[PDB]
């Protein structure tokens, strides 16, 4: 209807993690039904970065997932009116980053404008200095609540052979009139996010993948 | 070759879920291959429970899990010597299940000892108020650390057409020597656990499935 197989995507993000100020510019492209998407992303204010940019790669686009199984698909019902996003994050060795996301859509161009707080982040840990290698893929639970839609996710930093794992809290809402959108049923989001390229803590590459599923285990 | 197609489970459960004190036997089944299993449950001493029994369900066997693409099993390969688990679920309106347990196997039966210790669930949730329906199917999160198995996970309990969130945190130990296993690498386990009778809050069936695997989505 509104949406094309090929989609400009805009990204304006600002924030201040750990007190450091940041503003970044991103472009991107993607193909919104088979759920696949690429971001460019400059940091045009605050570079370079002093802490790891995958802590804001997850802020950086849910029009873009492959919705298998007759899921209703909340986001593309959500146009021409577009949607918010609000997320919380929680590191499990202290660090917290919050996050608001408005999505519009103008012609054939998404436009996103993101704001970001972190705070708490250890200075020792390897988010402040800068240590980490992107994150595993993971599966996002997701569930409405009286027109709103809910996600929970477990998501894993990778750090060498370790771990850091941390908890996400978001929140989807629709600028559509509740009347005229089909809520989903509690489901699943696969998400593989990853970063091919990174440049001097100031250029950015994402790729990311999502599929919206139901569990592949039968019922008995 | 110590586990067969068909194993015997014998589980003793003893705890105090907000200040309620009880004790469960069960006795179940299962082909740790396929990784399919159902355990028949009484609560010897306490019943009535005066909470919902979904919250224990999950404590009631990783030995029962379907391993693909050549994902070692940690579980499998800590026999003879078996293994243990501890675990705290936090509600996210309040309640805590906490859990510690010890497998070990005789023959051809699975040995389950089991210790709960609940706390601070509402007065007037769904627990406590015994108004739920079971869990959604769900995804754990499983990583190494240091021969150390973790695992995460987000649970949703049924209450109605609502979902009550729990948020699970797992470590699993083996007592097998370091060097006599191979660790996993970061993967997924889908789980479908289910409760196909009950009976005057005494006497309690469940059902599980499970399958260790890595993400669906391919790697860009």
């Amino acid at each position: 209807g509104l949406l094309k197989e090929s989609m400009r995507i805009k990204m304006d993000m600002e924030g201040t993690v750990n007190g450091h100020y940041f503003k970044c510019e991103g472009e991107g492209d993607g193909n919104p039904f088979t759920g696949t998407q690429s971001m460019r992303i400059h940091v045009t204010e605050g570079a370079p970065l002093p802490f790891a940019f995958d802590i804001l790669a997850p802020c950086c686009s849910r029009t873009f997932i492959h919705h298998t199984a007759g899921i209703p698909d909340f986001f593309k019902q959500s146009f021409p009116e577009g949607f918010t996003w609000e997320r919380t994050t929680t590191y499990e060795d202290g660090g917290i980053l919050t996050a608001h996301q408005d999505t519009s859509l103008e012609g054939n161009c998404l436009i996103y404008k993101v704001k970001v707080l972190g705070t708490n982040f250890p200075a020792d840990g390897p988010v402040m200095k800068n240590k980490s290698e992107g994150w595993e893929p993971c599966t996002e639970v997701v569930y409405p609540d009286n027109g709103v839609l809910c996600g929970r996710n477990v998501m894993a930093l990778k750090v060498g052979d370790r771990r850091l794992i941390c908890h996400l809290y978001s929140s989807y809402k629709s600028k559509k009139a509740i009347r005229a959108l089909t809520m989903p049923g509690f489901h699943f989001t696969d998400i593989r996010l990853q970063m091919p390229r990174k440049k001097k803590d100031e250029y950015f590459e994402l790729y990311e993948a999502s599929v919206a599923r139901y569990s592949d285990l039968p019922e008995k």
